[PDB]
């Protein structure tokens, strides 16, 4: 019983963080077998972020100008390249403690646990929500760039986030681990904003299912509705459209509350409409969109890894 | 910056997780050094819970009837005692991952990490508060007792909670990891109750402060109060008193908002009286009470472990 935003247990990616120096500049990396992976902006001085040239920067650097420091013993770097925004840098030690592990390019409003790390060391694990518009709300002071975002599949750990910075409004964007950013993200400090940030419909629905296993029902109604009907309400609230694969994929908790997806709907629209008035959800005075049906499901069937 | 509920980093305990059972009763158990840690209630049937003697119970068991595993690795016990609500099974194996390690009873608003376990095999994690009457609102599903709660200070882990059981509330109950219970529970199935839950007011305090350092300051406002005219006003809405130490506590988070304590009090009384029209404050339509003063300092200096 119970409902938390958990993240995955963090051990087999604290083994892969390490830290990474050119010059003044200290960020993560993440150590696989003989690479270690890191945002390509640790060549930058503070002046050369404004509008940087990195194939030009990169020309200047040799092997030996990239300190990579793994707990408090020196990797030896053997060869670097760029792949978009990562540099690849190729040590002549393969890291003993790699885990089984894939890269995966993540879909919006699909979830992850970030490992917030400053100097290689981690300090921290929290859940998150690759948002509509391709940025998250996370935590990530000075030096916590290269910290990555995983998911784990049985033994299998799925890196799909690299930490590269901030914009004007406090949230923040990376890449998948070949280095393409999420959303229209250039990592050079200029003037970027965020699209409208939508809710992710979809997880805002898993989450009322949650609460209803959790033993909150005041928000059930005698009412149902129609897809067209409460999509018609979803885009006056910036909601995401809803689609028949999304009550597909509710159909586990559908089945398990005995509650038609589309009474569930109407549920929210009234909520969207009418208000919380003061009550709460699982101890939340606003809709919860960063548990995915998968998320929900996890924590009321309580699959484990090994 | 931003901020977020963060655990600490799970992998030191991932590695002191066992599987314990007796007949058809599993449940997690803790290993450190030759000895595992587990709730007694394993030598119950689902019978005894009703009125267990767990002396008498425990005389019907020997040493052979404790199945310990360790991932896929069967552990040999050769002792066991009970201490108040915990079982020590002594194995002849030392734990090999034995972290640097202490046993601390914790203070009620103080903050620890959950490694929720099935089976001997990490689930997930999360933060948690032990809230004023001894009670955590986690999320532990069936198989989840012997699950611990743990903070981590420079290299060493620090061991305050082994869950046990769940109250009619759906929030949960367990013991330090000497055995003995928070609060007035007892691992026995009758109807107990938690006690009125207050709020921790000076956890309120330490959010509000995170809150402007994260550039929301709408709830800011040109009033001041006292101590004693605070109060009053907590009182009213179940708020633990607040008291110089709080004030004193609150200092750094003061000194590096140049905000004095009791003006962000005005600020928190106008909150609790006037309610939040709406608004938020890092995106929470309600006061969070589960961050501590270190909490919040951790998250806004970026201190790490190694």
């Amino acid at each position: 019983s119970g409902f938390r935003k958990m993240a995955f247990p963090s051990g087999k990616v604290e083994g892969c963080m390490v830290q990474v120096t050119c010059g003044t500049t200290t960020l993560n990396g993440l150590w696989l077998d003989d690479v270690v992976y890191c945002p390509r902006h640790v060549i930058c001085t503070s002046e050369d972020m404004l509008n940087p040239n990195y194939e030009d920067l990169l020309i200047r650097k040799s092997n030996h100008n990239f300190l990579v420091q793994a707990g408090n013993v020196q990797l030896r770097v053997i060869g670097h390249s760029m792949q978009n925004c990562v540099l690849k840098l190729k040590v002549d030690t393969a890291n003993p403690k790699t885990p089984k592990y894939k890269f995966v390019r993540i879909q919006p409003g699909q979830t992850f646990s970030v490992l917030a790390c400053y100097n290689g060391s981690p300090s921290g694990v929290y859940q998150c929500a690759m948002r509509p518009n391709f940025t998250i709300k996370g935590s990530f002071l000075n030096g916590s760039c290269g910290s990555v975002g995983f998911n784990i599949d049985y033994d299998c750990v799925s890196f799909c986030y690299m930490h590269h910075m901030e914009l004007p409004t406090g949230v923040h964007a990376g890449t998948d681990l070949e280095g393409n950013f999420y959303g229209p993200f250039v990592d050079r400090q200029t003037a970027q904003a965020a699209g409208t940030d939508t809710t992710i419909t979809v997880n805002v629905l898993a989450w009322l299912y949650a609460a209803v296993i959790n033993g909150d029902r005041w928000f059930l109604n005698r009412f149902t509705t129609t897809l067209n009907d409460f999509n018609l309400v979803a885009m006056k609230y910036n909601y995401e459209p809803l689609t028949q694969d999304h009550v597909d994929i509710l159909g586990p908790l559908s089945a398990q509350t005995g509650i038609a997806v589309l009474d569930m709907c109407a549920s929210l629209k009234e909520l969207l409409q009418n208000g919380m008035n003061g009550r709460t959800i699982l101890g939340s005075a606003l809709l919860e969109d960063e548990f995915t049906p998968f998320d929900v499901v996890r924590q009321c069937s309580g699959v484990t890894f090994q």
